[PDB]
């Protein structure tokens, strides 16, 4: 079995290997990359996402989200308070202000220590989930707006044509902006490209151990767990590496830098934080190997998770027994 300790693998494809996206994902899996739940892909030196980032300041963040924490430093939830619209240039200035800027630090590990010590005492503002793309249309390789769609994959595998679309999303971050522990909708893959700015640190639980994280989460967030049998779908719970280690949960960590891709694999729980002002692009995708994960994915039906239009067909076709309850939660 390849990668039996479920380590995060880092790949350096050549320009030739960067042509065929699907083929390269399957190659990474042949080497056991998916066992970790997360892989890093460093693009060939010949590649670029676009020419420059000099002209992005006028993008609008219609609904910036202030991420307010509750709990203890290593075990907390966050809720998202909506703020007034602002442009990316305005958000960048805000991120760099004395109130929000990255503190002085020695290295990534010192900054990680400071994150976990101090995160709850601040409320950073995240420009998340903005439909759009920063890839140039002429970028042919690993262009996250030109991937094969999940609806086409389901149709190719299973023969059923379905409605829905699959487009990328932009994320503008600042110091301490946080992504809570989650797997993707329908336990899909994700791919995330860090276009510019400061790093993003990731934590990940191997897919084969995801239920260990779920059991811990039920223990640590006992009211939330009574509320919903899949409350991690709400994307609000944080557990620190120290708490995971105290509780014996297998996990790994890695820091993504600008110019790098990360892929999350089906049922790979992940969480993390941004080091300072940055911009990422991410999208979900599927492969043949996903179908079995999609059929088994948990679902939130309590009403909290509320998701895209295109999840309807995935539930309807892959999980017809669950569909009526889930759809009630959507309405
Ligand atoms: O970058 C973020 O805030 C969160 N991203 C992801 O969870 C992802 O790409 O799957
Ligand atoms: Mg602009
Ligand atoms: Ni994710
Ligand atoms: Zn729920």
């Amino acid at each position: 079995a390849q990668n039996p300790n479920c380590n995060i693998m880092i790949f350096h494809p050549t320009k030739e290997e960067f042509n065929d996206f699907d083929k390269y994902i399957a190659y990474m899996e042949s080497q056991g990359a998916h066992r970790a739940g997360l892989a890093k892909i460093i693009p060939p030196k010949e590649w670029k996402a676009r020419e420059t980032y000099d002209n992005i300041s006028e993008i609008l963040i219609a609904t910036p989200l202030q991420q307010v924490a509750s709990g203890r430093a290593g075990v907390f939830t966050q809720y998202h308070k909506k703020k007034k619209a602002m442009t990316v240039g305005e958000y960048r200035h805000l991120a760099n202000s004395k109130k929000y800027q990255t503190p002085p630090h020695q290295n990534f590990e010192d900054l990680e220590r400071k994150y976990w010590k101090n995160r709850i005492y601040n409320s950073p503002i995240y420009g998340a989930d903005i439909s759009g793309s920063l890839f140039d249309e002429n970028t042919k390789q690993w262009n996250l707006g030109h991937l094969g769609t999940i609806q086409d994959l389901l149709e190719k595998e299973c023969g059923v044509v379905i409605e829905g679309v699959n487009t990328p999303y932009l994320y503008f971050g600042m110091w301490k902006t946080t992504f809570a522990w989650h797997t993707e909708d329908m336990d899909l893959y994700s791919i995330n490209y860090l276009h510019l700015g400061e790093p993003k640190t990731w934590y990940v639980v191997p897919p084969e151990h995801g239920q260990r994280l779920e059991r811990l989460a039920r223990e640590l967030f006992p009211g939330s767990s009574r509320g919903c049998g899949a409350f991690l779908r709400h994307k609000v719970a944080l557990i620190s590496p120290t708490v995971l280690k105290e509780n014996g949960i297998p996990f790994n960590r890695i820091t993504q830098e600008a110019g790098e891709f990360m892929v999350t694999f089906p049922y790979g729980y992940h969480a993390g934080f941004n080091h300072g002002f940055n911009c990422a692009e991410a999208i979900n995708f599927a492969t043949p190997r996903w179908i079995d994960y999609g059929k088994m994915a948990s679902q939130c039906s309590c009403g909290e998770a509320r998701v895209t239009f295109s999840m309807d067909a995935f539930v309807r076709i892959l999980q017809p027994e669950r569909y009526d309850l889930w759809k009630r939660g959507q309405d």
